This record gives structure tokens, sequence and C-alpha cells, in this order.
């Protein structure tokens, strides 16, 4: 046995957590697919949620890979189908992403409270090299995002959505 | 004698296909002298017409050589004047594009299904390898110009159709 | 619109390969991750598994940008979780991948039967160039595997599943 | 003075740890010996061993490093002979390191519990960069071996060790 | 003693100056990173002011190695806050830039007037070599910016302000 100082506790919630992780991914996938349709034909906001998508997965591995090291036992539930079929415009795209991340983030943050009320300081490590600041980073750049889609509606959100997809996710 | 499992029916339709994209050709090379106009003057969008000149013109070249190569004989027509003399907008430019794609995609898929019912498998290997899957990608990337050049009308469509063509056509 | 000579039926079947081309993607995942456990501790089996999880994934995405090239449209259910939580032994995990890979042969003869069926040849063309054979060459390799694995095994399975993982999965 | 939010608990922890690492090294270095006896002789084992012994002096060297950093006092004690002379199987030696590795880890562990009742966040930094993780993957590595190990054993332990030494510590 | 023709006038000046140069880098220190907001989001705006700041940091380090050279004694004083806390539009920032420029371009004009009333042909050297003719330079920069900008508002600031930052600032 290695299992050492990890608890039934920490050993779910990473699990939940993988699976968020991969519902993530998922919803990314749906979100880039319907930017590449003939009727949305979006290339750079497809682009920027494919690479989402990757980078969620890649998280979820991570978790994964850390659940096997502790000695814990990766447990997988079904992948709930991403919340929306069609996503409306890129505004309504990059609100919806924001909002996954937040939940995402939230749960990185309730993961970090339950391993310090653990004493789980390896737990904790693995957060903050990994998830927290990156989780961060893309929060940022989504709410950047936001701003300038805002900025270019108005009289014109063709126009607006236009230049977007072409000037900013190039 | 080559001639082997090759119908005459087979035959005469591969040399109105022939007959058809060589038309197809000389739309596109009339379209991209409209947009070459010094009272039109959408570099990109002669571009892009350009090219899909040579490529039709490639593609009735294929169709030659695998006339020639299952032992049918080339018969040439006639090639009629395009169906326009002046291109309207890169809206209406773009939609008589694809008009004459799906016109030319039915005429592979008659093909196909001309050669099914005639049981030559070379002729159905050859439109695949060649034919369906290219035609397919065309109509699809002229289905998401169209998308985005009608995003870009309404209010001013002077600007949305330079826009397009300085950072799509590019 | 794009959409020409594709049925509702070939278009939902389409999205229901997306869904097994996942849920097999997330079954290799678990087998994966099963063998990197420690006390299972297989590298190479985990490698095997890892690389077809990446494997199902990008067939999922292919049929994804086709479904959008054709004018269908895309729609995501749920991802069913594996079929089990612990694999066994290597034989039974490549039984159970091979099962896996034979049933998703079966849906792809399944959607190849429906497209002649509607006359559908640019699908037909695509299942052939991408699917068809390297399912086959796929399920090959696991026999073969399966084969070496059976002969491995009688007096000492434990040595046979070492010898195994280092010598053929290497 | 540099000295600053570093408690005598601290520095006196860390001068324990110091001396528990030098020990550890030193046990690793009579398990390498003992496997390059010419009636041992097993060079896989010998090698995995030796560079263990390094990577603990190293973990010496930086906490040694880092309580000059805090303007602690270096204090060095007597190192404890190993606690076998002879070292018995492959099975019996990794089972012996991964012991050692456990108390070390725990040790690691009593001196975060310290850190942050002493709330010394420079310390929690230090261990999490360079101890934490490094400990997590190293006994992950032995259970891992232990696995194969065993599976390895049982009618031809001779066999097993060979095998072993040759194809997983190569 | 190295000085000579150095008046304590000179000196003085020079010392007001300095502090002039390093209010006026605080000052762009705040505009970039205003601009870094999530809410405002203008990247090519925050990097032309970042860079702004540290040409005027590199003025003030010129002044005082001079002031140095000449046998002159540095003084600093404090560096007030900037003049706003937050800073409106893309087009207010700039003519807050530069209002800020043209005060530090008096600022230099005064202390030429100053040297050459005390016959100080060095300080006017150093002036012309260094601050002059950049000055002049960023100011004309800035006027460009200013006219571009307004010409991009009116019924849409929002889509003015955006093209500015991505086809401009770039
Ligand atoms: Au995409
Ligand atoms: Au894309
Ligand atoms: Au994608
Ligand atoms: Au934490
Ligand atoms: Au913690
Ligand atoms: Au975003
Ligand atoms: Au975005
Ligand atoms: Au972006
Ligand atoms: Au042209
Ligand atoms: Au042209
Ligand atoms: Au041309
Ligand atoms: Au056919
Ligand atoms: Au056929
Ligand atoms: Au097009
Ligand atoms: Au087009
Ligand atoms: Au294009
Ligand atoms: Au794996
Ligand atoms: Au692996
Ligand atoms: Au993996
Ligand atoms: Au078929
Ligand atoms: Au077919
Ligand atoms: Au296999
Ligand atoms: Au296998
Ligand atoms: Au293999
Ligand atoms: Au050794
Ligand atoms: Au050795
Ligand atoms: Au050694
Ligand atoms: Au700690
Ligand atoms: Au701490
Ligand atoms: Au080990
Ligand atoms: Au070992
Ligand atoms: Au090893
Ligand atoms: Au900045
Ligand atoms: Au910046
Ligand atoms: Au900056
Ligand atoms: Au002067
Ligand atoms: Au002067
Ligand atoms: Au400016
Ligand atoms: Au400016
Ligand atoms: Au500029």
């Amino acid at each position: 046995q290695i299992r050492q100082n990890y608890s039934t506790e920490v050993e779910a919630a990473v699990n939940r957590l993988v699976n968020l992780y991969l519902r993530a991914s998922y919803t990314y996938l749906s979100l880039g697919f319907y930017f590449d349709r003939d009727d949305v034909a979006l290339c750079g906001v497809c682009h920027f949620f494919c690479e989402l998508a990757e980078e969620k997965r890649e998280g979820a591995e991570r978790l994964l890979k850390m659940q096997n090291q502790r000695g814990g036992r990766a447990l997988f539930q079904d992948l709930q189908k991403p919340s929306q079929d069609e996503w409306g415009t890129t505004l309504d795209a990059m609100k919806a992403a924001i909002v996954l991340e937040k939940s995402l983030n939230q749960a990185l943050l309730d993961l970090h409270a339950l391993g310090s009320a653990q004493a789980d300081p390896h737990l904790c490590d693995f957060l903050e090299s990994h998830f927290l600041d990156e989780e961060v980073k893309l929060i940022k750049k989504m709410g950047d995002h936001l701003t300038n889609i805002q900025r270019l509606v108005g009289s014109q959100a063709g126009l607006g959505e236009y230049l977007f997809e072409r000037l900013t996710l190039k």
C-alpha cells in the first residue's frame, strides 16, 4: 500500500472533479462544433473552444494520474450532455464558458478547503501548481473577451461578431 | 481494345460531366474578371474565383484522362457562355457559385447512381477519390462564406463587403 | 443551405456513432488508468489503452467534422460510464477491448448499409477512407495480442503477464 | 541577523530531517552494495539503490542550504547504521525501501504541520517545491515495483528476480 | 571637486525635472494597468502606456547620471500619485497623455532657458541630444493617435475603440 495521509473524502472529491473537468471538455467540444456549422461559421471561435476542450481533458488526466499516485481509486460516472444544443451568439457562448469556468474554479476552491481541513499538503501543492493559477488566467482572458465582444455590439452586432473572430481570435 | 466493363451510358455521361466542369471553369473565369473591374475592385474575390476556375479545369482534365484509361472516346460540345455578364454583389456572386456547385455535385451523384446500376466499381472508386469529397468540402466553404457575408450586410453593405474581401479572402 | 443528398436517418446514425466512439474513448481512458494503479502496475498496457482513447476521440471528431460538412446537426448525449470499474487481468482487458471494437465495427457496417440503401456515396467514401480499414487493422492487432497472452498463461500467469507487457507492449 | 519568522521548533525539526535524509542515503548505500555482492549480483538493483542514495543526500543538502538561508544553525548527529547488514531478496529490499520512504514522508508531513501551526509559509513553500511531490512520485514507483516483483514470484522466484532486474531495472 | 560652470539653479531644476519624469512614469504605469482591467481590456493601449512608463524612467535615470557627472547632488521628493484613478476612454487617456507630455516638454524648454541665461552649454547639449527631439517625436505620434481615434468615434465609439487598438496599436 502506498496510500498515506489521503482521506476517502479527498479521494471522492478528486473523482468528482475529474467528472467535472471531463464534462467541461465535452461542453467545449459541443461549443466548438456549433461554431463550425455552415450557418454559424466562426472559425476562430471554434478554434478557441477546441483548444479549451483539450485543456480540460488534460486537466482530468492530471487529476487521475495524481489519484493513482496517492493510492486512490479512479471511479468514473456518466458524463452528462452539455447544457445546450445550440449556443446562440459568440457573446452567449463566452458567457456560458465563463459560468462553466467559475463553477470549475469553485470546485477547485472547495477541494482546497477540504484538503487543508484534512491536513493534506500534497493535495494543496498539486492544485496550486497545475490548476488554481491556470484557471484564474483563463477566467481573466474570458472576461477580457466578453468586454471586447460587448463593446462591439449595439448598432451592428453582425459586424462586431465578425471582427472579433477575425482580429482577436485569429 | 482495352475497354472492359465500361458502358456506353457511362461513357456518355462522363463526356457530359466534362462539359459541365469546363462550363463551370468558364463561369468562374467570368466571375473573377468581373471582380477585377475598376468599378468593382475586389482583389480577394477575383482571386477566389480564379483559383476555382483552375480547379474545375483540372477536374475536367482528370475526367478526360479517365475516359481514355477506360477506352471511352472523349467528345466535346460547345461551352455555353456563363449565365450572367455582370454578377452583382459578392453575396450574389457567392450564391451563384453555390448553385453551380450543387448542380455539379448532383451531376456527380447522378453519375454514381448510373455507375452502381451498371456495376462499374472502377467508376465509383474514381468519383470518390477525386470528386465527391472535394465537392462537399467546397460547398461547405461557400456556405461558410455566405454566412459571413450575410452577417456583414444590413446597415452598411459597402463596409461589410470590403471587410470580407480584406479579412476573409486575403 | 448546403445540405444535399443527406438523409435525416444518416444524420441521426452519425450522431449515435459519435456517441459510440466517445464512449469507447472513455472506456479506454478507464482501462488505461486501471493499469496505472500501484497494485496493477503494467505501464505498457496503460500506454496501449491511452493511445486507443486518443484514436477513438479523433474518430469522433472526424465524424463530427463530416456531420457539419454535410449540413447535419451534431447532437450530443450523455456518455455512459464504462462497463466495469476494475478490469481484471491484461487478458480480461484485451477481451473487453476486442468486444468493444467489434461493436464499433458493427455500427460502422450498419451505417454503411443505411448509406447504400439511402444512395449516399459520399458517406460510403468517408467510412472507407477513415474507419473500416482502421478498425479491421485494430481488431487484427487485438486478436494477435489475445493469442500471445493466452499462450503465456497456464502454469505461471504472473510471469506471462509481465513478459507480455515488457516484450510486446514496449 | 537575517532570521525572521523562523521558530526554534522548526529549526530543530529541520536538523532532525537532515539526519533522516542522510540516514536514508546511508541505508541506500548499504542496499546498493549488497546487490553488487558476487553472491547476489543484481546490477540493476544496485543501480536503483545507488541513485536513491544520491537523491537522499541531495535532499539533505537542500534542507541544509535552506536552514542557512533562514538563519538557523545546522547541527549534525551521529548517523545510525542501516537497520540490516544483509537485505534478503529484491522483494525484501524493496519492501524495506518503501517503509523507509513512508517514514521520510511522514516526517515531511509532520514538519508541514509544525510549519502551518507556527505560521511559516516560506517553510511550507520549500517542502512543496522540493520534497512532497518527489516523495509521492517515488513511493508510487516503489509500489509499482513491488507489484511487479510479487507477480513474478511463486513457482520460480529465481527466474522472476532475474527478469525483473533485466527488464524493469535496466 | 569636479563641479564646473554648474549653477545651483540648474542643479535644482534638474532635480525637479527628474521628479517630473518619474511622476510621468508613474502615471503611465497607472494608465497601462487601467487598460489591462478585465472590464476595459485593451491590450494594445496597455502596451503603449507600459512602454512609455519605461521611456520616462530612462529619461529620469539619464538626468540623474548627468547630475552626477556635473557634480550636482540628486535630491528626491515624493512622487505624487497620478491625477486620476480611472482613465475613461482610449480618447480620454491619450488626451491626458498629450497634456502630460506638453507639460514635460515645457519643463524641458524652461530648463533650456535657464541654461542659456546661466551660459551652460553642456546642459544645452545634453537636452538636445536626449530630450527635445524625442519629446517632439512623441507628441507628434500622440497627436496622430488622437486624430485617428477622433475620426473613429461618432455613431459607434465601441467599434472605433476596438479597431484602433487592434489595427494601430498592434
Ligand atoms: Au472546433
Ligand atoms: Au475550429
Ligand atoms: Au475540434
Ligand atoms: Au488547500
Ligand atoms: Au492543505
Ligand atoms: Au474567452
Ligand atoms: Au472568448
Ligand atoms: Au483571445
Ligand atoms: Au481573377
Ligand atoms: Au484576382
Ligand atoms: Au484570373
Ligand atoms: Au457509385
Ligand atoms: Au459502383
Ligand atoms: Au465561397
Ligand atoms: Au466565397
Ligand atoms: Au474563404
Ligand atoms: Au494510461
Ligand atoms: Au501509460
Ligand atoms: Au492516459
Ligand atoms: Au456504404
Ligand atoms: Au453508398
Ligand atoms: Au490489443
Ligand atoms: Au492488447
Ligand atoms: Au501490440
Ligand atoms: Au550500487
Ligand atoms: Au550498481
Ligand atoms: Au554505488
Ligand atoms: Au505546511
Ligand atoms: Au505554512
Ligand atoms: Au522501487
Ligand atoms: Au524497486
Ligand atoms: Au523502475
Ligand atoms: Au500595461
Ligand atoms: Au499591456
Ligand atoms: Au506594464
Ligand atoms: Au539651452
Ligand atoms: Au546654453
Ligand atoms: Au499616442
Ligand atoms: Au495613443
Ligand atoms: Au501608434
